[PDB]
């Protein structure tokens, strides 16, 4: 049938793995961190760490971890142009790992147009459908931002909202079907809400520390998560 | 004739069966719980149990019960992505039933687009028309939510309201004609009102307990229903 | 000629028969109750008896009565889905009549779409044109309600008001031409006014009793009608 | 020529005859009552006698009267559905005339649609063009009312005002050309003003009596007309 | 050439003749009365004599008068339907003239539609082009009034203002080219202003007398004209 | 080349001649009066002399005058219909000239439509291109007025402003190219401004005298011109 | 390549020559006066000298001057119609030069339509492309003014702004490519701003003197320029 | 694949070179100055140095400097028309370099239309794709300004915003792919924001000095940069 049983489905959910934020109190809000078969969004301020974090996971998703997560290659479509391999080699250190590796470990792609972006997504698939079990994360930062662009004024939102979900769906179908963890940064019943299953909001608690909270995610705790940031990516906020 | 007699019709209504909410005072508002040949809606808050309940019935509709209700397979189209087989095996327990069963007992399907959703509904039929008397519940949560999406702004509601009922009708025609009990969660003379014969409103009475009320349903009692929630699904609220 | 004489017409009006409301003071407002060759509308509140009454007449129109009214079969198109054969067998009693009869005595049909509804009306005809003198009532509750649905927002009322009367005319042409009594419930120079020759408004006078009044009908009395309701349908309100 | 001389025209006006209202002080406002080669309108309240009067003339136009008016057959297109042959036989009495006659004396036709209505008018002609001098009155009550219906909202008045006069002209061309007296009831430089040469306004002076006045008619008197109503139609209001 | 010289033109203006209003102080405002090769308009109140006057000239234009005006046949297109040959025979008297004559002396035509009206005007021509020097007046009352009708709401004035002048021009081209005197009644840089060369405004000075003034006409005097009205048409207002 | 030199152009400007207003202090504002190779406009009140003046020049442009102006034939397109040969013969007198002459001296043409008007202008050319040096003035009064007519409401000004200049250009191209003096009366960066090189405003200084001023014209003096009017056209205002 | 080097470009800029305003303090604001390979605009009041100045340069651009400017022929497209060869011969004097020369020295062309204007510009080219180094100035006064005309109301600015720059570009391409100095008068990020490289604003300092300032031009000084005007064009303002 | 690895990408970023502003405290804000594989924008006031700076870099990008930047040819598309080779030879001095060189060192192109501009950009490519490593800077000042032009009013921004990014993308694809440093001046989630990776805002600190700040750029410091300007381009602001 065009669908499977509950059992046969939970057969799959046993392959749900979390990718560490690199911040224990942050991973706790996500009860593990980034999840698979689920698009996760990054809510923030003008100056947010989402861009920083993206790299962090560019690696964590290589370091084996909890739940017997092996670690795997990655795809980093960069709409904005803030990707910095240099930041990577700066992190692999805090995790004591070969430089050329982490880098040989991340797939990079610049998103220019809002058609290019999906020109890409429909390709990310092929590479996932080619071989499987290798790619554990699909990080696109930021997805939206590039769409507010090619729009035809506040009169053609209709070609945008239509196009936006025409893909955000194709993004969902990837996540759960190919089993990976898709991360996404941006600054916006909004189509990119039901779309993303977990939404993290970010605020700054005075330079060093950052407060991560949830806007809407299954079993969402009322408490916040205090985390810090440094060269070595994201980590715990000590005394 | 393109229609049957009153007698010949009441011949059918004798096959109307209720599926337990798992909460006596809740089943009383529905005078049995979920009904057949009738779409039932779930009104709620940002954080409602409708999503939880859906699973509850994912099972109750397997446990034989009142009115000589046998129990049967099910179809759970999930628009939102909050279906959790794990929650099931956690309930079958409170009802002392084989795990692999309950699961082998539920048909799962993810709704991605608002066309996909009906691509599905027109199929749910085929499986119902293939063999009969097996499927006792059609649970779609949430039906609407996925439609507020593919819409073309607040200018093309016209393609939406048109499309929405183009199906909500096809949903009705299933319920009564194939005799099953269709449950539906959402958060909205509104097309999805005459559409659904029974509308349940949900409010939270301080974490543990929840107050279920009726917005509009035949022989609707003025009183509310106090029920609780736990791992084992929905149940009665004790002292 | 495409029309007949006054005499030849009054030849027909001698076949005008009233169908009892089951409430003497109610039948008096209608000077007999429901009339033939005339669409009668039911104005009411959120919780009105119109739905209850519909069944009442589902029978009364079988019990011979005043003006030498024989009694006959019936057609109950149900847009809403509140038809209850069970309620019937509960009434035939107060009128001491065979159960299987009353039921074998009513033609049932669910209205799903606003096209289906008329798909039906144009058929109700055929059955009336096939044989005559058998069907004494055409009860559609509610006619409107199902139309507020398939509409294309408050911008396409134009396809609705046009479609609505495209039928409400076909409803009139039935009533007078085939000589029957068409009853209709709903909650709205309004097209469904000139359309219906007799309009009854309903208000509730504290649970037990109900006050029926006229909004606009030939020889409309200024006085109201106090009637009650019970399992056995509609009846007089005693001390 | 496509027109005749003044003399040759006054040749025709000598065939102008009035049809009694049955109320002397009313006939005086019209200086005879209803006129020929002239559409007369009936302005009124929710509960007006125009509907009653229509029948009255259904007969008066059979009783020979002033100006050597013979009397003749009639055509009563009924848009509303309030025509009552019974009311006729109740009037012929006050005028001591055969029942079957008065009735055999009136041509009846129900107007359903706003196209039907004219489907009729263009036929009323044929019967007038067939033989002449027999039909002395063309009573359509109400003309407008049925048009406010098939309209396409307050946006397509343009198809209505256009259609309305497309006929109200065809109504005029009948009146003067075939020489008859067309009466019309309704409740509205308005197209149906220049259209109707004589406009009578109606108000109620406490149940029994009614006050008829003129809104706009050649040689319109400033005074009103006090008339009464009973089973025998319209008559004078005594002490 | 497509035009003539000033001399050759004044050759024509020597054929300019005035048609008496029947009121000396009125004829003085027009310095003779109605003029030829010039459309004259009649401005008035709800109850104006313009309709009365029209007949007056229906005759005066037969009585030889000043400037050696012979007198001639006439064309009275009647949009409104207030033409009364009877009123004529009532006037020919005050001018001591054969009845059958005056009447045999006026050409009558009812204007029904706004297309009919011009269907006529383009014909009035033919009769004027056929033979000449016979028809001295073209009286159309009222020209406008019939146009406010067939209009398509206040949205299609564009088909009206366009159509209106499409003719009012054809009316001008008649007046000066065929040399006659066109009179026109109505109640409105307005297209029907430059159109009409002489505009007379009418007010009522207490039943018997009427005050005629000018709104805009070559060599327009500041003074008014006091005139009366009776069976014999329009005349002077004595002590 | 598609243009000539400055010298070769001043070769032409030596043929620039003024046509007397008949009022010295008026001719001074125009430093000669009407000019050639230049459209002159007449701004005024409801009751202005522009219409009177038009005739005045109908002659002055025949009387040889200053700058060795010979005098010549003329073309008087009359949109309004106020041209009066009689007024001419009344002026030629004050200038002691043959009557039949002045008249044989003016070309007359009535403007009916706004298409006719230009139907004419494109012809005035032909007569100017046929022979030259004969026609010294092109007087059109009023140009605009006839255009406010055929317009399609305040929505189609676009067909009007477009059409208006489509000609007012063709009017300019005549003036300078054929060397004549075009006079124009009317009552309005307005298209008919850059269009007309000299704009004269007119006000009334108590019946007898009139005050002519300039709205916008090369070397426009701040002072006004006091002139009078009589049968003999326009002249100086004495003590 | 479709472009040249910086060197090869400065090769051209050595041919940049200024054309004297005839006012030293004015030439200083322009550091020489009018420039080449650059459109210069004239901002002013209702009564501005821009029209006067145009002639001034009609000559200055013939008088050799600073920077070894030889002097050359000129093209004066006149939209407005205020060009006066007479004013020229009045200036050549203050510069002691042959009259017939200065005039034989200026190319004249009247701009009638906004299509004609460019019909011209695309021709001014041909004459510049034919032979070179002869024409040193392209003076169009005023460019805009004629465009506010043929526009289709304030609704079709879109055909105007589009058309306006469709040319103002073709004007730029002339200036720099053929090396000349284009002067332009008018009265308005406005398309005719980036368009013109130097914008001069003009105010009047009491009849005799005028104050020239800059609105926006490379190296624009904060100071103003006091200049006078006389028959001999523009000159310095003495004590 | 349609994209490269992180390593293989950082392989490229090692070719990222900065081009000196000529102002140390300015280069510090950009941590080197202009960057490569990155469009840099210049925010300013009516009178900003962006135009001046453009030349400065027209050279600096020839002087070898930090990070082992060799120096190379350049492309200066000039929309505005303020490019001054003379200013160059005035700068090469402060950097002691051959004049003919610096100039032979810059590629010049005037942007006329908003289609021309891109007609160019798609060519700048060809010259970059022809040979590589020679052109180190692509300076377009100003990009926007020329677009506010050909727009079709505030109604067709839709053709503009669409067209604008249709290129600003093609500009990005050049920068990073061909490795150069694109500088851009102008005065405006705005499409030309995500578009440009580094945005510099400019304010004037009293004639001599200028304060450069950042509006939005990766690792944007809160501090400002005080720099000066002179004939020799941009430089440091001393005591």
């Amino acid at each position: 049938p065009g669908f499977l049983t509950a059992f046969e489905y939970s057969e799959k959910r046993k392959m749900v793995f979390h990718i560490t934020t690199g911040s224990q109190e942050f991973d706790k809000l996500l009860g593990g961190g980034i999840e698979s078969m689920a698009i996760t969004e990054a809510f923030g301020e003008f100056r947010t760490g989402k861009t920083q974090l993206s790299h962090t996971l560019c690696v964590t998703a290589q370091l084996p971890g909890a739940g017997g997560y092996p670690g795997g290659k990655i795809i980093f479509i960069d709409t904005e142009n803030t990707f910095r391999p240099d930041r990577l080699r700066d992190i692999a250190d805090r995790f004591n790992v070969d430089h050329d590796a982490v880098l040989d470990n991340v797939l990079y792609a610049r998103a220019y147009t809002s058609e290019h972006q999906m020109e890409l997504l429909d390709y990310v698939a092929a590479k996932f459908h080619e071989e499987a079990g290798i790619f554990k994360l699909l990080i696109i930062d930021s997805i939206m931002a590039l769409f507010r662009v090619d729009f035809s004024g506040r009169g053609e939102l209709a070609e945008r909202q239509q196009k936006l979900a025409q893909m955000l769906s194709r993004l969902q179908k990837i996540s759960e079907e190919y089993n990976v963890a898709v991360f996404v940064t941006n600054q916006m019943g909004h189509i990119l809400a039901h779309a993303s299953t977990t939404r993290i909001s970010l605020r700054k608690g005075r330079g060093e520390l950052r407060i991560a909270k949830i806007y809407d995610s299954p079993e969402m705790p009322e408490n916040e998560a205090t985390f810090a940031i440094t060269a070595g990516g994201i980590g715990d906020a000590k005394e």
